[PDB]
Parts: C-alpha cells; structure tokens; sequence
C-alpha cells in the first residue's frame, strides 16, 4: 500500500484560449490532417494542411489580453510515438511529419514548444502542415491509415 | 495548458499522381513562371507559361487508374495572398495572375478547385498561364521580383 | 476646384497663460486623469484628480496682467465625443465624466466655457475632478483603458 | 486660446475596493466624525471615531485578490485645508485632527499615504480617530460646526 499525494493547480487570472476546436466528449478535437486518397506507391510527397474541426480552416488561437502574449505550441509523436499512421485492420505503418512553415522546413519537433506570438485584438493561426515522404519501394496494403496527434498549446 | 487532438488520415487504395515535379527537400517543386526580363515601365502585357522543374515542359498529371478520374486543380494567392511579386531587396510589388486557358480568360481564382479530366493511359497537362498587366504609370525599382505560388492538386 | 479663404488672426497685446503643461511636440500636454487600477466590477465610484504633466499637481493658470481677468475653461467629449475610455486592444468602453468641484456636482459640460477668475500676482488652479460610475453589471475586459480629453482654456 | 490634452487612464485588471461607503450622488460618502454636543469652553479633549455611512461601524476596506495587497490611506486637510470645522452661520473655527491609532499618536498627516495591509478573504478596518484639543480660552459661538474631510484610499 503506497499512498501518495498529487498537487492539483490552476491559476485563474489572465489566460489564452484556442479557437477552431470542438469538444469531443472531454477532449478538445482540434482538427484533421487529411492527406486524401493515394495508391500503394506514390512518387510525389503527399501533403495536406490541418483543417480545424469547428470551422474547417486553420486553428485560430487568440489570447484574452491587451498586451502581446508569447504562447507556445507543442505536438507529440502520435499514438505510437514515432509519427506513423496505422492501417485500421493490418499492421502496416505510414511514416509522416508535421511542419510549421509552408515550405516543409521548420519541423514541429516531438514534444517541443515551437514559439508563437499573439497581438492586440487578433486571432493568430496555427499552421500544422503535414508532409509524407515519397514511398517508391513497397506498396502498403489497401484501407484507411490513421493517427491522432495530440497538439499541446501551453504557456 | 490546452491540449487537443488532430486526427491524421490517408486512404491508400487507388489515387492520382502529379508528374513534372521535383522534390525540393520535403516540398514538391512544381515549376517556374518566368516572365523574363523587363524595363521599369512595360506597355505590353508580360506573359509566360509555367515550366515544370523536372522536364521543362508543362506539368503532366496522370491518374493511376483505368476508368476516367475527375481531379481538381487549385492555386493559392502567393506569399502575400494577393498575387504580387516582391523585390528581393526593396518593398516594391508587381501584381500578376495565373489563368488556365491560352487566351488569359479562365482565371485560376484564389483557393478554388478549377476542375480537370484525366483518361485511360494518359497524362493530362496543367496549363498555368501567367499574365501581368501593362504598367504604364510608375517605374518599379531595378532587381529581381519573386513569388512562390503553391499549386494544390487535390481530389 | 473649390478654392477658398481662411483668415488667420492673433491679437498680441495683453494675454493669459496656462502653467503646469508640457509641450508634447506641437500640442500642450496638460496632465493625466489617473483613476488607478481596478477590478472587472467595481462598486465604489472610481475617482481621481488631474495631475499636471509639468509639476504633478493641479494645472495652475496665471494671467499676465494687473487687473483681474475673467477667463473660461472648456473641456471636450474625448476621442469618441461621449467621454468613454477605450481599451487599447478590445472595443470595450468605460463611461466617465469630469467635474469642477470637489463634490462631483458642477459638471464640465461638453464644449462649455465653465467661467473662472484670476487675480493680481496669482496663479489660479483648474480643478478637473474625474469620476466614474459604479459598474456592478458586466465585467469589462482586462487591460488598459484610455482617453485624451482636450482641455480648452479660452478667453 | 490655449487648447491642451489630458490623458485619462484606468487599468482594469485586479483591484481593491472600499466598503462602508454610500454613493452620495457621484461622490463616495465614507462616514461621519461626530464629536457630539459640547459647551463653549471644554477642558477635556473631545474625541470620537468615524462612523461609516453604510453600516454605522468602521470603514471596512477589502481587496479583490488572493495574495496580500498593501494599500494606502490618505486624508486631506478639510474644506479650508487646515483641519478646522466652521460654524454654519458665523466665521468661528474649531481646529481638529484625525489619528490612526487608538491613543491619538499616529497622526494622518495631511496628504500622506498612511500604509495598510489587507489579507486573504478579509476586510480590514480603517480607523479614523478624531481628536480635538481642550479649548480653555475663548468660548466659540453657539451652533453647528462642520467640515468635510476627503479620505483618499489609493494604491
């Protein structure tokens, strides 16, 4: 019998809120990274942007304050922690990655706070740009591949 | 701490691929819209066609299927979202537009899926015809003007 | 082309001057009406006096003459013309008013010359007493609320 | 025509409020310092405490916050600026003073911020102890003597 304590805390004072999300039960549904349909072996880098579940556009984070606030954005490694989509039925995997800029260069490194700014009376967008490498080796099995990345807007 | 979910998806079954592109790092380099050299004030509409980065000709989209597939083409508004080329050093801008037909009539409207057909055993070309209005007012500063339009072949 | 005339005039002879002001560029900075810090919903009437920008005390108007001079004081309605402070970022407003006497009774009516006396070898103070009504309804958003009342010492 | 600017400000964020007051029109009525009845020449120091206009007891200042807040209290010199009560009809004056502690030692010096503490979930009382010197010289005229001290709770 090892009984222990867990201090719970919350500082209600002046915070920042994330728009574009829908409450799926008790977990915020931020959006979808829909690469679309594809064949077994694709030569072009499959690429799609996150579509917020609430509006359809990009996640719009706004801060409830007057002065500028510097908030951070961190995305985790997905269900299996290595950013791989898994086929619903078979065990095939599809490696992918999420970048922050339009040219697939600034990668949202696993469990890292990619910095962000937010200004007076405005909603800043959180671009989560997906990208998949060209698979020109083995044709992955037919079906639907999925993953649930947990995006962590933290301060 | 606002943690949220982003569902990632990919339907590997029977897709369409875009030829004529080169993988620039992790972003597909589709081509170049080279208007060429010009003077400060041009009276003629400057006009050039996209040159695929892989072959030099037009982007050739082919679909990996037997039955005809109807795929769409969407081009965005460029780096600044208003189709303006920017001088590398100064802040001068050069407004332009991309059309689909040879007579500069069917405009690729910003973020719009201009429809396209593709047939059995064939590669369909994606004509991205550039066009710039005659500037007979103020002479833009010397140098190189650039823009990076993101073409979005989606299904 | 409607060209018209604007007669400019100035009577240099024997005038009155306002002390306690600092020249902000080409506009006389008379002072500050600092109500201080407050919570979303205040039950007490928030009340503060003008603090001259030059000395810190009350605006001291003196007249350059020997015989008594009767000069007037007029304050306008603020930036939006209805005496409301505006949040720097959001569009929330905070209604207020400026009175002349210590008991918040003699109101400086919008664009009205509240009379004043000035005597031999003396500086008369211009009490601009601010007052804000008790807001016990809706909590205004966090941040800084501002307004710039133009005080018009005229003869 | 000397037109000038008066910057108005208010920081709505997390403030402190004063209880025990009643809004007399647009001016907070804090209380009454009632020395009571007296004869022309009194040998004993006349002494009474402030009675809040809202409850009848002492002014109870509470701060709308969790952590302790250090607020200040400043009282001015009365209507004539020398702490003298004036007869309603005649010009006789009665010098007095307001102290902070029960032994008439810690004087609320004119226009001075006598410091104060306020703690979690509590209302701190503001003791305004009045005191009048023994007049054993000239008998002041009959009638009612009054004064209106402006108490300034500031942060």
């Amino acid at each position: 019998a090892v009984t222990g304590q867990v201090d719970v805390k919350l500082n209600i004072s002046t915070g920042c809120t994330v728009g574009g999300s829908q409450t799926e039960g008790n977990m915020n549904k931020f959006g979808t990274l829909n690469f679309g349909k594809t064949s077994g072996t694709w030569n072009n880098v499959l690429t799609a942007e996150v579509a917020s579940a609430a509006t359809g556009g990009n996640i719009s984070v706004t801060c409830d304050g007057t002065d500028p606030v510097d908030f951070t954005v961190a995305i985790d490694g997905g269900e299996r922690t290595d950013r791989t989509l898994k086929n619903t039925a078979s065990a095939d995997v599809v490696a992918y990655n999420v970048y922050r800029d339009a040219a697939r260069t600034n990668l949202y490194v696993v469990n890292q706070p990619q910095q962000f700014t937010t200004v007076s009376g405005q909603a800043t967008a959180v671009p989560i740009f997906g990208a998949i490498a060209p698979n020109t080796g083995t044709p992955k099995a037919q079906g639907d591949y999925k993953d649930t990345l947990l995006v962590t807007v933290n301060f």
